């Protein structure tokens, strides 16, 4: 769960919050609502309240005088498993103990608030299947709220049903007319989700899924980015974001003290469930299994999501691209950007021959256009002929320093030419994929990716739905997807294919 994260609190009401409710070791997330990408962890400690700043650019969350992370919920869950780690700027153990829960449910995916009744019953009898339900705000008692829920089989014939239930708000705490009173709709909602409610014959208002709104045809995505471009870009992103406390998926090997130097960024970890496994290292190397490196299957192309390469992780690179047959590296960002490495140089300068550990690579040629340079490699392994295969590096160049491009047009030239390379070669592996942390360019290249796949093989006819896709790669490694402008330019990306599919 996620509640100490309070999407619409004012730095004041964080305070009053801590003060009044909370104790020493309380502490909430919350957003500025001003500069987007911007963060505060808000903790009270001796009876006064500190503010820390997270800063998210688009490649992870940097805490002030912390780490860098790749969900909120991985930094919390840190701190609150290590103390004495997070640290005041002059010098003091920061806290984190009790979580200060949030009641506003405009974060919930079931929540809609502005709907109608008989909005909420066209929904549900079109897009809503058996166990579907929302809820939204009363029409006919302002201040209360209706729970509606579609239960029956899987043509409209009678099998099927839509109910609606009050839930009335009194004296602050809501209820369905007895029993418990709950603090908040996400304390109620929880509660008939393990304990449902029970119709007078027998009826079981089993709430198994909130309605699916996301899910659009492609043919509509202007219609979409429409409606979303009235800051509802905000609201749904956020609501994605408030699930990733589902994804907190084990990261045990990139812990092992082996492995502390193998990773860029110390808590930016790949899951073990998806994490590229490297065989034949060398037998005297105690580990030299580990790279920071998953695996991304959407659910014929996969993905490598990995980082920038260190300088002695460039011979585990090569070997995992060998290893898996990968033919295409997709680079997303320059070795160097405002004066810091993201990226060692792990490639020959042109026409050159280097060896790295046991793989030979040579530059073949590299190719200059507008937006990237194309190099062709030669991957071998030493002492072995045979082995050798045509690795064809993409590295994107002209990607800002922070945020994301003003028009999709270079990314999606890019990447079909990416798709078409991979096409042409006969059992490629996956394309591996990377930036610095390898999950906020690199989660935003593969998503659009799989997007705009769906479309290329079955046309402008077909369903997309952007968050479902996201939650799906966020699994397979951690934050894929960093934020709210990634998330927005991940919908222009697709919206702008689109029109240049319709132009042909
Ligand atoms: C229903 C819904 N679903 C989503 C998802 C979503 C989709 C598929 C899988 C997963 Cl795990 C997720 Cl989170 C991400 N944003 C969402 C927004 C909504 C609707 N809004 C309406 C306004 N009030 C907040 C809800």
């Amino acid at each position: 769960s996620r509640r100490w994260f309070h999407p619409n609190i004012t730095g004041v009401e964080a305070e009053n919050l801590l003060l009044t409710r909370g104790v020493d070791g309380s502490f909430l997330a919350r957003p500025s609502k001003s500069n987007p990408g911007d963060f505060t962890l808000s903790v009270r400690r001796n009876g006064a309240v500190t503010h820390i700043k997270i800063q998210n650019t688009g490649d992870y969350y940097d805490l002030y005088g912390g780490e860098k992370f790749a969900t909120l919920a991985e930094l919390v869950q840190y701190y609150m498993e290590h103390h004495g780690q997070l640290k005041e700027k002059n010098g003091d153990v920061i806290e984190l103990k009790y979580p200060l829960n949030c009641a506003d449910p405009t974060s919930e995916r079931w929540f809609h608030g502005h709907l109608s009744g008989k909005e909420a019953e066209k929904l549900l009898t079109e897009k809503g299947k058996h166990g579907s339900f929302l809820v939204r705000e009363s029409q006919s008692h302002p201040g209360d709220f209706v729970l509606s829920v579609r239960t029956g089989d899987d043509s409209n014939d009678g099998k099927s049903k839509v109910t609606h239930v009050m839930i009335r708000c009194q004296e602050l705490k809501y209820d369905v007319g007895g029993g418990e009173r709950f603090d908040s709709l996400t304390d109620l909602v929880e509660h008939y989700k393990k304990n449902p409610m029970v119709e007078t014959l027998g009826t079981v208002l089993q709430l198994k899924q909130p309605l699916n709104t996301t899910r659009i045809n492609a043919a509509e995505i202007e219609s979409r980015v429409r409606e979303l471009s009235k800051q509802g870009f905000w609201e749904e992103f956020e609501t994605l974001q408030q699930q990733e406390c589902k994804l907190l998926y084990s990261r045990k090997e990139g812990q092992r003290q082996e492995n502390k130097n193998k990773n860029r960024y110390k808590n930016i970890l790949p899951f073990d469930h998806t994490r590229v496994v490297l065989h034949d290292g060398d037998p005297n190397e105690p580990v030299s299994d580990y790279i920071n490196a998953n695996i991304i299957m959407p659910e014929k192309k996969s993905y490598i999501a990995t980082q920038g390469c260190l300088q002695n992780t460039v011979n585990d690179f090569w070997r995992m691209v060998f290893q898996e047959n990968s033919r295409v590296i997709v680079m997303t960002t320059k070795e160097v950007e405002r004066g810091k490495s993201k990226c060692v140089k792990y490639w020959p300068d042109e026409y050159a021959l280097k060896e790295y550990g046991v793989m030979r690579v040579r530059n073949v040629k590299e190719s200059a256009a507008h937006d990237y340079t194309l190099r062709e490699l030669k991957l071998s392994k030493v002492g072995q002929g045979n082995t050798e295969r045509t690795v064809w590096q993409y590295h994107f160049r002209t990607w800002p320093d922070h945020g994301v491009p003003s028009d999709p047009g270079g990314v999606l030239d890019f990447l079909e030419e990416v798709h078409h390379k991979q096409e042409s070669i006969m059992d490629a592996g996956p394309v591996v994929v990377h930036c610095s942390a390898g999950i906020g360019r690199t989660g935003t290249f593969i998503v659009i990716d799989i997007l705009i796949d769906i479309i290329r093989e079955k046309g402008v006819d077909c369903d997309i739905d952007v968050p479902k896709t996201i939650q799906m790669v966020r699994s397979q490694r951690s934050g894929m997807v960093q934020t709210e402008a990634q998330y927005r330019f991940i919908y222009m990306a697709v919206q702008h294919y689109i029109e240049t599919l319709q132009r042909r």
